[PDB]
């Protein structure tokens, strides 16, 4: 399995298992706003099934944060009468290998597990992103959980009544706090109170960037249990929302999901090895053949009117910057006959959307631009000239 470069996608478009992991590789990129690297070091053994061990350099510490596997859901019924829902079979597993986990456990640990939650009477689709933490003290024997809203605060132009909350749910904490309570029966953990953090003010029945807050809140809890900061939220130690999920946290996700290809193989690597991916030239190539293929399909980006540009002028383009980086990338020379064809197209590559894609690649290959990334390996021998 492979993570293909999304040409087309941006932070509202929404966030699922696969990108979340993908963005798994800024945590040790130090050139991105999620870096982790100064603040922990991963941790030997990886003991736990299914997610990354790493050590703080602190607090001496250990967090373990889960691979999305999603899958990892938990639904909750909104009419009050009827269940409370419930949670998918294998986020039920992690929960109690979990609780396995801190019976062996000698230092303190904290459980960083994503996962999606749901209403199930709501006839709508409603597919709302969270975030779960589970830190567990092995002197106290207890294990907290936490939940991480980005929905969150309820305005008071809208909130349900003492008697309506009643009648309805707003969220799935009954749900979830009975497999919790439910993964620890057996062992002599006492579960100490469930608390939901609330944050982002107000937001919609829910809304996709509801993911990209909840990346971003997988990097502030790793990096406050790995000082002992408390963990700090818009609403606690932020003011809005835009100064926690900055304009850059903004760019280097939806960089690394729309410009960038990755095998699942070295995420796992960049993870488990502390390393980073540096972005090779593979990736510009599928990017481009990507680009391509979407933007056949017709597509209504600056269609209607003022087109400098049509579809066949941009494909033409990209197949032509393709075939170039594909001979470079068989380490051969470039005819100027062909650095000249390129030069001609070099208008339309950097117009638009194709821009910032070919803009990703060309500061992530060092080059200036298109010309002194190909340049360097253009023929002229010996005319003309």
């Amino acid at each position: 399995s492979i993570y293909p470069p999304e040409t087309s996608w941006e932070v509202n478009k929404g966030m699922n298992s696969s990108r979340l992991h993908k963005l798994y590789s800024l945590f040790f990129d130090k050139s991105s706003a999620f870096y982790l690297g100064d603040d922990v070091s991963v941790l030997e053994d990886k003991p736990l099934t299914g997610a990354y061990g790493f050590q703080s350099k602190k607090n001496d510490q250990q967090i373990f944060l889960f691979r999305p596997d999603s899958d990892y859901v938990a639904g909750y019924h909104v009419d009050a009468k009827s269940d409370a829902g419930w949670v998918n079979d294998k986020l039920d597993r992690r929960l109690s290998e979990i609780s396995e986990f801190c019976s062996k456990a000698t230092q303190p640990a904290t459980f960083i597990l994503p996962f999606v939650e749901m209403p199930t009477d709501i006839t709508k689709g409603v597919q709302h992103q969270v975030l779960l933490t589970i830190s567990y003290d092995p002197k106290s024997k207890q294990l907290t959980p936490t939940v991480y809203d980005s929905i969150g605060r309820d305005t008071y132009s809208e909130s349900l009544s003492s008697y309506f909350k009643g009648k309805y749910r707003t969220t799935c904490d009954e749900i979830l706090t009975q497999s919790i309570e439910k993964a620890i029966k057996s062992t002599d953990f006492t579960l100490g109170k469930f608390t939901r953090a609330a944050y982002n003010h107000q937001n919609r029945l829910t809304e996709g960037n509801s993911g990209s807050y909840t990346f971003r809140t997988i990097k502030e809890v790793i990096s406050s249990s790995a000082q002992g900061t408390e963990v700090k939220i818009p609403g606690s130690g932020y003011i809005t929302s835009n100064s926690y999920l900055t304009s850059q946290h903004v760019q280097d996700i939806e960089s690394c999901i729309k410009y960038r290809n990755l095998g699942v193989v070295d995420i796992e690597s960049a993870l488990t090895e502390g390393k980073t991916l540096p972005v090779q030239l593979s990736e510009f190539i599928v990017a481009l053949e990507d680009y391509g293929k979407l933007r056949s399909q017709q597509s209504e980006k600056s269609m209607l009117n003022f087109i400098g540009y049509s579809k066949t002028a941009k494909l033409t383009a990209v197949e032509l910057l393709i075939g170039i980086l594909n001979d470079i990338k068989g380490k051969n020379e470039i005819s100027e006959s062909q650095y000249d064809k390129l030069v001609k197209e070099v208008d339309c590559l950097m117009d638009s959307s194709l821009g910032k894609l070919v803009q990703f690649h060309l500061k992530n290959l060092g080059a200036e631009s298109l010309q002194k990334l190909v340049l360097p390996c253009v023929k002229f021998d010996d005319t003309i000239d």
